[PDB]
């Protein structure tokens, strides 16, 4: 639904990532190859940064307050609240 570019460490992809749905999830359905484990919100797998727009990142238990005011996201339970730039491929700096 909402246009979400992946700036990932192999170029920068646009999607349509539709309401209701989270990022790793229209990522894989595109057929984009996004990082992750519990897939759950309790680690730092598929950690992501929010360049611009906003996410619904409530289902997450795992970054805190600061780490969240930096951008940082957790992609597979991230829905999209506008059209995003998203930075994937985030644990591989910073783990
Ligand atoms: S894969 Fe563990 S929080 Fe997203």
């Amino acid at each position: 639904a909402y246009k979400t570019v992946l700036k990932t460490p192999s170029g920068e992809f646009t999607l349509d990532v539709p309401e209701g749905t989270t990022i790793l999830d229209a990522a894989e359905e595109a057929g984009y190859d996004l990082p992750f484990s519990c897939r759950a919100g309790a680690c730092s797998s598929c950690l992501g940064k929010v360049v611009s727009g906003s996410v619904d990142e409530s289902e997450g238990s795992f970054l805190d307050d600061g780490q969240m005011e930096e951008g940082f996201v957790l992609t597979c339970i991230a829905i999209p609240e506008s059209d995003l730039v998203i930075e994937t491929h985030k644990e591989e700096e910073l783990f």
